[PDB]
């Protein structure tokens, strides 16, 4: 079988707290004795249009921040700002702190999102960093400070903190150093992203997944060069395929005995013709939010 | 705009253990001082075609069961069989036991699965119980004893425990009282699922979701009786609606002001005429794995 699969979220659930300043409430991440959260918690409705965050922060005291782990209030003993992330030092360490790292992911890479409201986890799902640095998430009011992450041998790699929604319904945020992915800004304005593209290496991974699970109507006897595939890919606003990408697909190629460039020839035919009403793994659309690693692990 | 979202898995992660007999290891669920697992952990390969579980259990003693949380052994102090589940009394009450219930779900209901191997969680995903009492999971060897669950106001409702795969690649299992969903048995014999059908109540939920988001071209000014709709539905391999289905659509019907039987009339028209090249929620296919509760959550 094959489904979109998220990492188990327990290690991150143990770190989620509620952070309140004024009449603004969102989520924070409690690691050791520090709570990380979006800096726009310090804004008011009038501030959010063109906020001078340095000015706004100097006017705040430690006692203006209300941090709550469940029913328990945590005392803020210091605060600083790192790009778009506020760091609140608290006097108690989180015993539930996992082994962790802060990473900045590359477009095309996937991660799990733990969506939280008022410091309480609500759901978990798998996202990809779009090539235009948006993410197609499910985030409502109060979700800010929800984080995205991957897990590797009990170590949690935090890669995303949520900040905003765009008019098209996609989302934008930062890494845990507070730098936005993409050309976005934490001000209350309608922002557009650059033109998105489809993550080609992931579509190929997913086609290999469809084959591993016995779905093959789209395979063909033809083949293609890497450059000629990339010309057609770019015409249809697919990302070009690098030789690193070809190499990353090897294990799936071997597992199925289908050369990478043969699968490229199949994808080319789908782009040029369509799916003729047929479906792949249930979908009427080509899916590009499974990486090669994702497919392997689950297969 | 909608995606499969799982419940945060942490409360369930804290209950997963491994249960071994000889070299056969699967997963178990540790709640208070009882571990629940599939009874076929007591089978050798020779026993699995036509096991005499009652006879196999008589030869078992407490000291034959290796239960481990991680690498830490949990001593077994009693054992009993309840239908297709083994219950192992252990000498330690699980300190991470959540508030919980055992529930038996209906076809069409959705739940999160925490896929586990050797007592270690690998991933979490959302499943729907199909009308033929199979699920389309992602399960590998050693996944038995993985559980499906819903979470309501901090209470975990356990509804599924995994036991087997069917030739078509779908999966079958029991509730936590050990009664299989569907006509299946825990024997290593070839078994067939009934022909599957589309989950009508979930398609209706999906149409309500489309209306909530402003996509409502398919609404018409007609209605139908429940019986007339059910008789048409069956001719298109749609599940007939129950009174419980009508009731769980209540909130969405209230939210939109569209009576359930009016929406049924719109669906009937879609079934009899097709989509005429149009889309709903950006899809030419009707989705049937989002329940009325799922829709409310994400909307």
């Amino acid at each position: 079988g094959f489904r979109k699969m998220a990492f188990p979220s327990g290690k991150v659930e143990g770190c989620m707290v509620q952070v309140t300043c004024g009449t603004t409430t969102l989520n924070g991440l409690w690691l050791d004795d520090v709570v990380y959260c979006p800096r726009h918690v310090i804004c008011t409705s009038e501030d959010m249009l063109n906020p001078n965050y340095e000015d706004l922060l100097i006017r705040k005291s430690n006692h203006n921040f209300l941090v709550q782990a469940g029913n328990v209030q945590l005392r803020v003993i210091g605060h600083s700002m790192q790009n778009c992330v506020l760091k609140l030092k608290v006097d108690t360490a989180n015993p539930k702190t996992p082994k962790y790292k802060f990473v900045r992911i590359q477009p095309g890479q996937t991660f799990s999102v733990l969506a939280c409201y008022n410091g309480s986890p609500s759901g978990v799902y798998q996202c990809a960093m779009r090539p235009n640095f948006t993410i197609k998430g499910s985030f409502l009011n109060g979700s800010c400070g929800s984080v995205g992450f991957n897990i590797d041998y009990d170590c949690v790699s935090f890669c995303y903190m949520h900040h905003m929604e765009l008019p098209t319904g996609v989302h934008a945020g930062t890494d845990l150093e507070g730098n936005f992915y993409g050309p976005f800004v934490d001000r209350q304005t309608a922002q557009a992203a650059g033109t998105d593209t489809t993550i080609t290496v992931n579509v190929l991974a997913w086609l290999y997944a469809a084959v591993i699970n016995g779905d093959r109507w789209f395979l063909n006897r033809f083949t293609t060069t890497l450059n000629d595939f990339n010309l057609v890919a770019m015409k249809y606003n697919y990302e070009p395929l690098t030789q690193d990408h070809v190499d990353i697909l090897g294990p799936l190629s071997a597992q199925t005995g289908i050369a990478v460039l043969d699968m490229c020839a199949s994808l080319k035919e789908l782009l040029q013709n369509g799916m003729n009403g047929r479906t792949i793994l249930g979908s009427a659309l080509l899916e590009d939010e499974f990486t090669p690693f994702d497919v392997v692990r689950q297969c």
